[PDB]
């Protein structure tokens, strides 16, 4: 559970992406790529794209990184009461796209690392740590519903 201190860390910080959604979905997600190669495989989408400078020519890795990045903020912003949000998600991502929960672990690695980048006076370490507890809760409530269909593993 946060505490209301913590999520107005969490949701102070994610204001300011909200101004720029596509440059940081962008370099979220080529940081997910280049550092865990294995997760670019699971899009077929994307996995022609062998070189960074091709992935951030990409127009389609960047709308695809504005949704990932709009409905994170949609759960960030109910502040735990994401019941509604997560199940969709959640199962998508068990049963049609196959994606380990360790995966969820890569990409909140790569979150963190882009807002530390882009946002270092709102992104201190209290402020690191309210979205690193703010990830794990999203990762706790999905691997969850993995459970529940058999992909918990
Ligand atoms: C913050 C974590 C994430 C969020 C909020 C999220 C959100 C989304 C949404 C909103 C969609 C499209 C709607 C849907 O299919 O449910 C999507 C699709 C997809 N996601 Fe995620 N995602 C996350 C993490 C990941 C990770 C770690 C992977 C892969 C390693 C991944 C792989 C996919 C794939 C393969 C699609 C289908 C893309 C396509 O071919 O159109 N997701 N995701």
């Amino acid at each position: 559970v946060l505490s209301e201190g913590e999520w107005q860390l969490v949701l102070h910080v994610w204001a300011k992406v909200e101004a720029d959604v596509a440059g940081h979905g962008q370099d979220i997600l080529i940081r997910l790529f280049k550092s865990h190669p294995e997760t670019l495989e699971k899009f077929d989408r994307f996995k022609h794209l062998k070189t960074e400078a091709e992935m951030k020519a990409s127009e389609d890795l960047k709308k695809h990184g504005v949704t990932v990045l709009t409905a994170l903020g949609a759960i960030l912003k109910k502040k735990g009461h994401h019941e509604a949000e997560l199940k969709p998600l959640a199962q998508s991502h068990a049963t049609k796209h196959k994606i380990p929960i360790k995966y969820l672990e890569f990409i909140s690695e790569a979150i963190i690392h882009v807002l530390h980048s882009r946002h270092p006076g709102d992104f201190g370490a209290d402020a690191q740590g309210a979205m690193n507890k703010a990830l794990e809760l999203f990762r706790k409530d999905i691997a969850a519903k993995y459970k529940e269909l058999g992909y918990q593993g």
